[PDB]
């Protein structure tokens, strides 16, 4: 089938290529089906196969927070039937600054995929120290 998107312009995707978010994304229940889109960079696209807008960009975490430790619940492991971390690929959200230097990344609800099962959530974490927003960078404006 065929598909707009944000950043890929029209391309073409196989059912296989799919991941079934059986919840949707929070904010968006309806949207229960994304394609993983390599920004051709360690950047990915999660995009919509529905709404061509709907195109978060993603990253694997530990590229840029190599300590970033993450306990899911009983129910996500459930509902994404994961039985060990060889299952799961992991990625957070970028909030996308101008210029780039300033892109900060929601650490406190990672997208988590079981890759074989083709599942997808987006988990909120309830009982940890990270925030919504986290520089990739460190900071370079001089300050006291």
């Amino acid at each position: 089938g065929k598909i707009a998107t944000k950043y890929h312009g029209d391309i073409e995707i196989h059912e296989k290529d799919i991941v079934r978010f059986e919840q949707g994304i929070p904010g968006f229940l309806e949207e229960k089906q994304f394609v993983l889109l390599q920004l051709e960079t360690p950047f990915i696209i999660l995009q919509s196969v529905n709404t061509p807008a709907l195109g978060f960009v993603l990253i694997e975490p530990f590229s840029y927070f190599p300590t970033y430790e993450i306990d899911l619940d009983d129910n996500t492991l459930e509902q994404l039937q994961i039985t060990g971390e060889q299952d799961v690929a992991l990625y957070v959200i970028l909030t996308v600054a101008d210029p780039f230097d300033d892109t900060t990344a929601n650490l406190q609800a990672p997208i988590v995929i079981n890759v074989h099962k083709r599942l997808g959530k987006q988990v909120i974490l309830t009982n940890t120290n990270y925030k919504t927003k986290h520089r990739l960078f460190p900071e370079k404006v001089a300050k006291h």
